[PDB]
């Protein structure tokens, strides 16, 4: 599923992510929009042949089973493929475990490179949610 922008956020919000461990709903917009495009569908496949999934692109490294990732975690206890729904319930709930392990939202590299500091209310701006 491909969401619009103030869709994924409404339902960002019923999921409770809006202010979850401290960041606003436009946060998770703004990582969302720059790993999927918005895209549950999304998958990409990291150098060292973990792979993220999802409209947060979510790393197999850690947090998820696909089979295919030698010495691997699983420490949302699902496979990787829930992460692809067209509903979010599983990416949210281990997005909540994920910016719980200290670093915060920094996780997501792209986060930290194109929406921490920036005006990310924008990415809600409008929004009936
Ligand atoms: O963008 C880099 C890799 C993409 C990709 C997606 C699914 C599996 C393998 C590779
Ligand atoms: O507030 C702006 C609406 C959409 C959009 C476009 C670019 C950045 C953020 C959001
Ligand atoms: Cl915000
Ligand atoms: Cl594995
Ligand atoms: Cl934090
Ligand atoms: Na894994």
């Amino acid at each position: 599923k491909v969401f619009g922008r103030c869709e994924l956020a409404a339902a960002m919000k019923r999921h409770g992510l809006d202010n979850y461990r401290g960041y606003s709903l436009g946060n998770w917009v703004c990582a969302a929009k720059f790993e999927s495009n918005f895209n549950t569908q999304a998958t990409n496949r990291n150098t060292d042949g973990s792979t993220d999934y999802g409209i947060l692109q979510i790393n197999s490294r850690w947090w998820c089973n696909d089979g295919r990732t030698p010495g691997s975690r699983n420490l949302c206890n699902i496979p990787c493929s829930a992460l692809l729904s067209s509903d979010i319930t599983a990416s949210v709930n281990c997005a909540k475990k994920i910016v719980s392990d200290g670093n915060g939202m920094n996780a997501w590299v792209a986060w930290r490179n194109r929406c921490k500091g920036t005006d990310v209310q924008a990415w809600i701006r409008g929004c009936r949610l």
